């Protein structure tokens, strides 16, 4: 069985470069703190025992208010009068910085308005190692380069508004099934311990942790860990991917939460590098928790080193300063659990005082305009046989499939979007918000239609065959709307347990669009889903003049939609994943059966970084439409490939510092007059009986075989070769080349160019090609530009397993510019660097 | 049983009034035809064997193109690029006489840029007896006088426009159950003949028949003829109501047609008063006819004399010519049948020349507009307890019900518009017309709160109370919708045979409606239906804020209805029938079980003319919504009543027109290719009986003619006869009545007076309604309403006269905003 080796102890803050003035506020308050004060900054306080998805009781001696975590990565969750943005997909498929860091900024707003201290997003993990995973749609790309830099740019637009964001999910939680063991036992499955991702070093370095270095470079405040194991040992009590390789090598300064039931142990949790517990409890209002009260108990009985607590206090205080949430903090002005504007305070138990819980505070400012923007600017146009742009002479418009129209349960009628009815512009689970409402493309383009004095119908039953067939006779174009949802494992959707059974679009796709194409001569195709879908039944039928894909784009879809079909946007879109012939193009398997008897499934990721693309690129098979693929109603030219040469850390950390002092236990034992609230989880003891309070089954029993080798060391520790700045040693980033070509609009009409800029770092067993920049070059017809990037040592770097650090192999590296990554017609050897 | 007594012979036209010149154009150029040339114009040329619903093969010798007469009264039926303009209830609902004839005029352009000579429409039978019927949407109001005005003004409108209209269905085709043996057997009834309305000559006289006296006098060009019998004799072979009522009494100058397959024998119905055999055929396309070689054997072997079919041709022309329909004649340029653009020219043998069938051409023009403030000012605002308008401030907006959203199959996804799937703008069977697109209350309503920045929803599973429950307890306004359709008797929706099976609200509308009441302080209701529903469960729910009557508003609904929801159109139409509590306040049951054996169902009009609020007033029962009940966003103000009084007898003989030659001059040409179930005017051979091939041919025929059928000698003028909708004396005006009418509140808005008179005696109802109009008033602004009462106004059918009398018994007169809502009230002087 995969095994997984410490790494201690757990590294302790140090004011790492942007940190500086943070850590130093961060040191000053909890030096002022005493331990239970400080444990109320580690610990939850129960599901639902408040307002947000997670809250933390605070400090309230020094006016430190309850941190409110809230989803989620695309929007927030669980409350009125905000917006739906599209997902983390379609701004991965914006290929643009500057969207990412806009809805980025436009979120932080909207959260920070409603009494917010913390995003529970942006994701990159799942990656996306399989097109089938429930949750891709939530990240970004299968794509290290791509994901890392829009990832990180997301987290920036969020910080700078003033809100802590979560890196999540860390780590390897690449797909949902057997992800928890109570979720697995409600689908009949029955395992002890929740699937084990087994992954190499290089893998590793090379994709899924590649974003999570960018995010840490950014200056991300927390870090959400993962309900996976990684080598059989727990996301959120893994040493190796806590201390050693986001606390060591990445040199990451904030906070590690814990994901909702994914923390399993108070000590252990605590040295192998954990920081927060969330919701705070061992189960759903259990009234019990691995820490609180146990939290404080572990350090005074020794186990656990008072530096350790000081540290997550440290880390946790650092994160909220950095984005300065102090001048802008306010309790949360909504519940999570109700909409009512009265309610007990403590919702879960109804009680405390009955006050006002809603304050229906409007947060969506003008954002619909971002998202309208975003979602057109999403929008890849895979085939145009010069379909489009629509010209709205159109005489009579035929609008086919359940995709186009409304959710007859209205837009948020299913629970976290747990359905694929009418149009999809959101995937289902704990990535959702409430939409302020929905515009459906029927919407959207029968109002383009009636503007012009056209005809028009929308049919939105997939079976209603005989009348699609009548009215594509009729139609001068018939715009079919298809989709295949996805989403957390916890809900299922017609025997889709979160992650995908198969990659076919859902409810009878591919039937509808034969029946349109059977009759029209000018069939457009426009899917709606959290990934690639199989196209191969269809896609070159000849009356099948145009194919989009459009992802999820939140509240303004129908808008979106319309600004590209009738060319007030030209796209600029590329499809940020591959379109492979079949299921099996793929690989990537997903485990979806005991493979293990009834102990943890096992998940080997026995393809190593031969995911998407360059697994596709590995096989030598042809995708229908690869990875970078979008079409424009411009054409661009590029040309004039030019390469440059350019010219271009402490050996050990400090001993871990404590923070103020630790007294007796009488100290700690539930003040006299406080009402203690149901369910709630308190800091303190019960009494100064250490093993009684902390009513343990294992309290004290064999307790030093249980503590590992290095876990109470506070004195000096090494820096690893790899380690030592932000998102590793600085050097990582030293610019190396710099690369320029010359970009063209050949065509008609303003658009946009994605130029791509692949290298090949050579050697026997790397990819042909890998992504490295890219930008997005708005551009009038006949207009040249000369587009600029820079390569760093990272990027011409491989991990390097003995030496545990980057390092530029000698074999020989070539770069390679074009508009996808199977079209690249410029390419240039680099010279030994 | 009932029995209906003959009258002979059938009278022939004679220019009168504003039929004169068209008159004298037709006998010109009927004067040049021969014999087969004349039956052409009475008879189709089969069913779907040409382009349009009715067709006639016309008279090419003569440059006369074929007839094409195609549904409906609301839209052309079964082409492409036309218009889906509101029901003749919604028009019925506004009040509004200008807006009937500008709809008029809006239809008659679109048929006649189709190459459309005649429209199948409009429709005041049904006129109304069962709040249950189901054709009754298709006509106006269950009042004569409201529907004979509106019925007139729609008339004018489309005939000003160059195309014939048709008032139908003449006479008493008030329900649906029944009204045809083949349907009546696919729904599991064995009879022999269709139901026989059976009604008192008073009755038919003040109630049925007035609407198409109007007709009539407005210059309709043509009348279709209904598929029920009258006391036991067929509505297209019926003596009584088609020589003497329709033509003798009121002096119909334009041509009667049969409703397809309402034509019921041969002779019969040609000396019975019929001028025209729509489709054409006996049975569809069975190949025979009871006119076409029938007809012209029926005169060459001296049955039906050459006057009887002259005059049938002249009616035709007469109408053709009155209208201008030979200055903008053209081809139809669509076909009924398919869409394609290529075809076969005759589409159901698929024969002739492999030729373009459609030609795509758009006819709409800007009539959208006409439509959408039509479907605003029929808006009915039943209920304000000071919810309406809405401001566009309101933060979450819930939209609640089926009916407000979309049709899943598509606008037109239901055949003849037969489901009640998404919202209800049309009802169904062949008075119907494909939508170009449709608006739904759902896309306009949440265009309009998110032009504001609100939040809104749309939920349209009236099963799904759990989201519909929780939403409602989020909004600050809730818009529920919710419907009741019906249609034509050959199509069953859910078990509805046509005829509504209750008045209770389709798609668990009375759950929907009380589940957000029971959560929203602020439910709007809008109701869209074919006529009244019942609203005793909810209409009252102190949370029950506002509820709107709709109608079938057509292509622009939603658009009509934010209109009004949101104040840039102030409601001002009125209930055009009455809104009882239960199915029974209504009385006129439907007849639903055989009750004559196997032979034709009896359906007596026991009630005489207590129907609508005529009887509900009989009965002192109390309506929820009285018959001329709306609520406006202004108030209105009615005082200062003033009255003041005011101060030929044989025909010609029956003319004929040009000559009838040996037999040997109608067989069928030899160079003519006959296709097949095409019905044609010629004999086979000089043998009258082998070219008939009728099993009854010359047997007992003088005793199967009734005495005076072919008496063309000149008749007696009847005393309540003589002019265009009866005798001209009907139509001095006797007393001027005058009131004052204010706009006291705060809104710019229509006022509708309506003056009801009380003619007095045992038998009379307590009102009747008989003047009205629609008057527009700034805040603060006055007018006079100044109005006329008319002889007839003031008269009673006497049965003994056969006149029109204005009875000794004292009268009133009442002004008012409703049929109860009357604080305007004086005796009149007695006049006569
Ligand atoms: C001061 O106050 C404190 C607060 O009150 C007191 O704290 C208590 O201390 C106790 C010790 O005195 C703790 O109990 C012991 O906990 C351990 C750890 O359990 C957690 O981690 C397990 C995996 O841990 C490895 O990795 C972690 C880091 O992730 C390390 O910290 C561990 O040291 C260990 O490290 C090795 O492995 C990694 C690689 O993974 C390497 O990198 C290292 O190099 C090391 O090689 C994990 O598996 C546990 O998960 C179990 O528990 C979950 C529920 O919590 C459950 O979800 C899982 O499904 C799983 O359940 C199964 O096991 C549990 C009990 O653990 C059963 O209840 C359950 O029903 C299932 O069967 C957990 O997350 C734990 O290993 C200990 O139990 C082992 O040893 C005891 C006997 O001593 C046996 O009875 C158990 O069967 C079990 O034995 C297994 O392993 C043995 C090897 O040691 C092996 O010999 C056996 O064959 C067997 O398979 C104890 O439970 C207690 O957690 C803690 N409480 C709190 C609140 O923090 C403190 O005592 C006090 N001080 C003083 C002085 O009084
Ligand atoms: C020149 O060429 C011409 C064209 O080719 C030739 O034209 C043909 O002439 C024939 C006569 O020679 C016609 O055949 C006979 O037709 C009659 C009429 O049938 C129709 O009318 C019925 C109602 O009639 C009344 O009303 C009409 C006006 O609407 C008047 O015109 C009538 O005079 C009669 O008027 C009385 O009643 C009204 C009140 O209602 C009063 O106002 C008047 O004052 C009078 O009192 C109608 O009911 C018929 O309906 C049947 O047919 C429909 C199918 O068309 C069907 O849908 C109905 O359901 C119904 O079906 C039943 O009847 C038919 C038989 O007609 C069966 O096939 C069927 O199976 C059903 O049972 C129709 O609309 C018709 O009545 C005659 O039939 C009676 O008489 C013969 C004996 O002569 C019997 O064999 C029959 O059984 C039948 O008997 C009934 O009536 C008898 C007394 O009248 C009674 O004694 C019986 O007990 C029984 O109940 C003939 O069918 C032929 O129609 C016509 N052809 C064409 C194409 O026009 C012409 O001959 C030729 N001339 C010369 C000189 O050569
Ligand atoms: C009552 O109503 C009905 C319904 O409207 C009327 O029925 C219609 O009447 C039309 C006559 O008015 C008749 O029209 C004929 O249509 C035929 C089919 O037309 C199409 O196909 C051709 C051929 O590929 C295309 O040219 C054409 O554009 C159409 O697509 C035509 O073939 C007929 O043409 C003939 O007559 C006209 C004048 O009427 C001539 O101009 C034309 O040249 C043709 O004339 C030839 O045939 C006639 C006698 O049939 C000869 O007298 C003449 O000399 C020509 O003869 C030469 O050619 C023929 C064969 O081509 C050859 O055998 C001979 O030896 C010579 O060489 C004409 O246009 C409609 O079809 C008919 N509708 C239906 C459904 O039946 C009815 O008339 C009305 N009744 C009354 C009393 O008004
Ligand atoms: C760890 O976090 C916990 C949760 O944030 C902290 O617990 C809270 O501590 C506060 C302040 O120390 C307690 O407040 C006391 O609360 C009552 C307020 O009750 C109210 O009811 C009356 C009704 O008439 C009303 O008058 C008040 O305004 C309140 O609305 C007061 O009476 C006291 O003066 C005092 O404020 C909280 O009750 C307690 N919360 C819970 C859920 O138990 C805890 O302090 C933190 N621990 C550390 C070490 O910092
Ligand atoms: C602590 O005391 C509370 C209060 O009586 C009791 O309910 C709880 O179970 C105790 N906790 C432990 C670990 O004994």
């Amino acid at each position: 069985l995969a095994f997984s080796p410490p790494f201690y102890p757990s590294p302790w803050a140090n004011g790492q470069g942007e940190w500086a003035e943070a850590y130093q506020r961060a040191v000053a308050i909890v030096s002022q703190m005493t331990l239970d004060e400080k444990v109320n900054l580690t610990t939850g306080t129960g599901w639902e025992l408040e307002k947000c998805v997670g809250q933390t009781g605070g400090v309230p001696r020094l006016n430190i208010g309850g941190m409110c975590l809230q989803d989620s990565p695309l929007g927030i969750r669980d409350s009125d009068y905000n917006s739906a943005f599209p997902a983390g997909v379609n701004v991965a498929a914006t290929w643009d910085k500057n969207l990412a860091y806009l809805r980025g900024q436009a979120m932080g707003q909207e959260f920070s308005d409603k009494g917010i201290d913390v995003q529970l997003g942006p994701a990159a993990g799942p990656l996306g190692r399989s097109p089938d995973g429930g949750r891709n749609w939530e990240g970004f790309s299968p794509d290290p380069a791509l994901t890392g830099v829009l990832f990180a740019e997301t987290i920036k637009g969020i910080q700078d508004a003033g809100v802590v964001a979560t890196a999540k999910h860390y780590i390897l939680n690449e797909q949902e099934h057997f992800r928890q063991v109570a979720e697995a036992a409600g689908y009949g499955f029955n395992i002890s311990d929740t699937i084990s991702s087994n992954v190499d070093d290089k893998t590793i370095h090379e994709m899924y942790l590649w974003p999570f270095a960018d995010a840490v470079r950014a200056g991300v405040g927390a870090i959400m860990c993962s309900y996976n194991q990684i080598n059989n040992s727990y996301g959120c009590q893994n040493s190796y991917t806590l201390n050693k390789l986001l606390k060591a090598e990445l040199g990451f300064q904030g906070f590690v939460m814990s994901d909702w039931g994914a923390h399993h142990s108070g000590v252990g949790s605590a040295l192998a590098g954990l920081d927060m517990s969330m919701p705070g409890d061992i189960t759903f209002d259990s009234a019990t928790s691995f820490w609180g009260t146990n939290l404080t108990i572990a350090v005074l009985n020794g186990t656990v080193p008072q530096w350790r607590v000081d540290d997550m206090a440290v880390r946790i205080m650092a994160a909220y300063y950095k984005v300065g949430r102090d001048r802008l903090y306010q309790p949360p002005n909504f519940s999570s659990w109700t909409r009512d504007e009265y309610g007990f305070k403590y919702f879960y138990p109804q009680e405390g005082p009955y006050e006002k819980v809603n304050h229906f505070v409007n947060v969506q400012r003008n954002h619909s305009e971002v998202i309208r923007k975003l979602g057109a600017d999403s929008t890849v146009l895979l085939k145009n046989n010069n379909a489009l742009p629509l010209t709205g002479k159109e005489r009579k418009v035929a609008i086919l499939g359940e995709d186009a129209g409304s959710n007859s349960y209205g837009a948020n009628g299913c629970s976290d979007r747990g359905c694929d009815n009418g149009t999809l512009a959101m995937a289902w689970g704990s990535g959702t918000a409430e939409f302020p409402y929905l515009v459906t493309p029927e919407q959207a383009i029968q109002a383009e239609v009636l503007k012009h004095k056209g005809s028009v119908y929308a049919i939105t039953d997939n079976w209603a065959l005989s009348q699609v067939e009548t009215l594509a006779k009729q139609a001068s174009v018939s715009l079919v709307f298809v989709n295949s949802d996805a989403g957390e494992g916890y809900i299922s959707v017609d025997g889709n347990e979160g992650d995908r059974n198969n990659l076919t679009l859902w409810k009878n796709g591919d039937n509808l669009i034969k029946a349109a194409a059977n009759n029209c001569n000018n069939t457009i195709v426009v899917i709606h889903s959290v990934g690639p879908v199989l196209v191969d039944e269809w896609y070159d039928h000849p009356n099948v003049t145009a194919i989009l894909w459009a992802g999820l784009p939140g509240q303004e879809s129908g808008n979106s939609l319309a600004d590209v079909l009738y060319g007030r946007v030209n796209p600029g879109a590329k499809s940020p994943f591959t379109w492979g012939k079949t299921r099996e193009a793929y690989g990537d398997y997903l485990v979806r059966e005991l493979n293990n008897g009834n102990g943890a499934p096992q998940d080997d990721f026995s393809e190593g970084v031969f995911i998407d693309y360059r697994g596709f690129d590995k096989r030598n098979e042809t995708p229908i439409y690869e990875f970078g693929h979008g079409l424009s109603y411009t054409t661009f030219n590029y040309s004039g490939l030019h390469i440059q040469v350019l010219n271009a850390v402490a050996t050990e950390t400090g001993a871990a510092p404590t923070f103020g002092q630790v007294g007796n236990a009488s100290d700690y034992v539930y003040p006299e007059g406080l009402t203690r609230i149901s369910k709630f989880i308190y800091p303190w003891l019960n009494s100064t009986d250490l093993k009684a309070s902390s009513g343990d089954p294992y309290y004290g029993v064999d307790t030093a075989e249980h503590v590992p080798e290095g876990a109470t060391d506070g004195s000096p520790q090494p820096v690893l070769p790899a380690g030592g700045g932000s998102g590793g040693n600085p050097r990582l980033y030293d610019e190396l080349i710099r690369v320029s070509v010359t970009v063209k609009n050949t065509g008609r009409v303003a658009g946009d160019a994605v130029p791509q800029l692949y290298v090949s770092l050579g050697g026997p067993n790397e990819p042909k090609v890998v992504l490295r920049k890219f930008d997005r070059l708005t551009l009038k017809p006949s207009e040249e530009t000369v587009w600029t990037t820079t390569l760093t040592r990272r990027d011409l770097s491989n991990w390097d397993v003995a030496a545990q650090d980057w390092v530029i192999t000698s074999y020989p590296k070539k770069v390679h510019v074009g508009s996808s990554s199977r079209q690249l017609p410029l390419h240039a050897a680099l010279p030994k660097v």
